[PDB]
């Protein structure tokens, strides 16, 4: 179980076995919600398309892919112990919210993922990153995970796009793995939630497989109704669209 | 302890003992919120007036009562192995929503309540039956309970109307039992209190009423004027007796 | 440990220890949200300024300060067995909502807090007190706590104003302790909650120490980012101290 350099909080690695049980083989895996990368990091496709709306994430990812050593070194500096108090965190939050340089921002992004309350990633209405200090014991610099991610990223393209656009890049050689924000028990709406399904139906008819993960509820069974459904242990659901 | 042919609200009928404990005697039992029918099914008044606002329900019950053998036969057909899969479940749900045949609707309805997610009854904004496939091991066709219902229905009338109208059918020899939709932790709080206000009117005319709900500040507020009884278990449940 | 004479649903008491551990020393302790009085009852300042938005409360307190026995006498009369029923509760409550006499009102207020659902203080939108009968097996008359409250009162001023006014009164020799309505998961707002933390910034900046207590949250940590913070497990409580 290769870990992700980022917290989500990470988040977790349940389901992983089950996702791989039902994930069908192919050349290229297309992920319209990469998030922390956990599935990508734990699979062996020849080739990966990975997308997400959060541009801070994609930008980090391309940098880790293209400038690995220079990235690791600049990031490492600010895991020294002088930077582990409320006074520094807030100064670094502000710098990040005011920076226009993508590189510097990716370095600071890392530190905030690791020193901030529960590894949350959150913006206020002015679109500033607005998570407070976590008061963490001893954070951990993820040097190995960084390198491991960048080796793997050499067969990965990353795009800042929403699900319909990333989903439109699959072809017959592709498989598609979907991890939308969870159905309920701004944000991602139910209209979008049902829209993802239709896209899935559109793709499977074109002979491209699609697997979707979500809570098990009334709404999701409605949405995923034209798919093979496996329940797993609230319960999770894995909707498979096999041609 | 007789069961209802329809899968109930959540899981109920452990309250039946406290209901029968606190339910006064008389000739007729009026039930403004009949639902699946279990108080009716496990009680013994000489007649019943049974009401509900869902007209799929009241139709079904009028057809179980008046066309009993033809209904049971036709329904049993649908409870096979062939029909226990999404493909068919969805096909039958669409038929139901498109149909104009009260008979055939009553049929599909039971299948949908048996093969459907948590045996729920729900409609979307367009008024169409809305519950997804329930993925059950193998569903049980309620043959005995269908007949029990039908035999018991011979002393019943079914109405499709609202708590206020059904409650005004009650009279000197009546007794009212209400089982409104649950208070919170759509049926509005204004109606929730209206129900307790009509109860207060009934008892002034010497017509006992008993009402059932969760135990909360609000239920307690609305039923101020009834002797109150708390039933444990997951939270407590309240029974409010208005007695002359 | 002294108890308040007023009931409350779920706390103030559990944390006194942790609080007194972190409460700075000084001559006067100021309390924007006095509530039931428990830190005030269990600390030993020279003088106290005690404040709350609820006029019924401050008024009750001023009356207990100045008319002790005349108060305790009238209040005892209502803790008899003849009163522990819904007939009487609703009667007393209605008299409270209709009385314009402070003294009669404050005697009733105590009946309502000890005989009502969960010791709760609520009002409808017409300002009427709307808590129902709490159906209590037997309610205590807190005589000892009343007298103890009166005794300490001699070193206190009660004000009915809002958090900012009452904090504007703190001075070189003061300590402020804040216990706002809790952060979430016509009431106290987020903006207000963030405003309290600012006034606190201003106060420490003038060498006035401030202690605030709340749940441990993403939100409470944002607001109190400038305080020295201490989690206390029991979700967790947060204590934020602004020390010069
Ligand atoms: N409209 C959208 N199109 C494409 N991607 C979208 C869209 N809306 C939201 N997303 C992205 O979808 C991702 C959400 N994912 C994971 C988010 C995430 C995990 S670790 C991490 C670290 C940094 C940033 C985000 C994340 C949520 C799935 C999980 N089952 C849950 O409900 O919590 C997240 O990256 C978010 O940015
Ligand atoms: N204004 C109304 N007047 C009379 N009846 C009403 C009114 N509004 C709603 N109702 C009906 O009241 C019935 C409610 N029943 C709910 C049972 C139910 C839910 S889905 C279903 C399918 C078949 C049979 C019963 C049920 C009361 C039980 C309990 N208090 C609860 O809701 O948890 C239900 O049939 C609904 O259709
Ligand atoms: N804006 C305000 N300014 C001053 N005081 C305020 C303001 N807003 C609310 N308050 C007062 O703040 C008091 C808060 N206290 C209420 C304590 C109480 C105990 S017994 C009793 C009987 C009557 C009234 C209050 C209480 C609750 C804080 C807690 N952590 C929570 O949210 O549950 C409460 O009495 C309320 O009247």
């Amino acid at each position: 179980k290769n870990r992700a350099f980022l917290k989500w909080a990470g988040g977790k690695y349940p389901l992983l076995d089950d996702i791989k049980r039902h994930l069908p083989k192919g050349e290229c895996l297309v992920e319209p919600f990469v998030g922390a990368g956990s599935v990508f990091l734990n699979t062996d496709f020849s080739r990966y398309i990975l997308a997400d709306i959060n541009s801070d994430l994609i930008s980090l990812y391309n940098i880790v892919k293209m400038r690995t050593d220079e990235y690791v070194q600049a990031a490492r500096e600010l895991f020294v112990p002088e930077t582990n108090c409320a006074e520094v965190y807030y100064q670094f939050r502000e710098e990040f919210n005011k920076s226009q340089d993508p590189f510097r921002r990716a370095v600071l992004f890392l530190y905030l993922n690791r020193y901030g309350y529960n590894g949350l990633c959150r913006y206020n209405l002015r679109g500033e990153f607005n998570v407070p200090f976590g008061r963490y014991k001893k954070p951990y610099f993820p040097e190995a995970e960084l390198y491991h991610f960048a080796e793997k990223a050499q067969n990965a393209f990353f795009y800042c796009e929403s699900y319909a656009d990333s989903m439109a890049r699959a072809d017959d050689a592709s498989v598609v793995y979907c991890d939308p924000p969870y159905a309920p028990l701004n944000s991602f709406t139910l209209e979008q939630q049902a829209h993802l399904a239709e896209i899935a139906e559109g793709l499977v008819e074109r002979h491209i497989p699609v697997l979707i993960s979500n809570h098990d509820t009334m709404l999701t069974r409605e949405w995923y109704q034209r798919a093979k459904l496996h329940v797993v242990k609230v319960d999770e659901l894995l909707a498979l669209y096999k041609p």
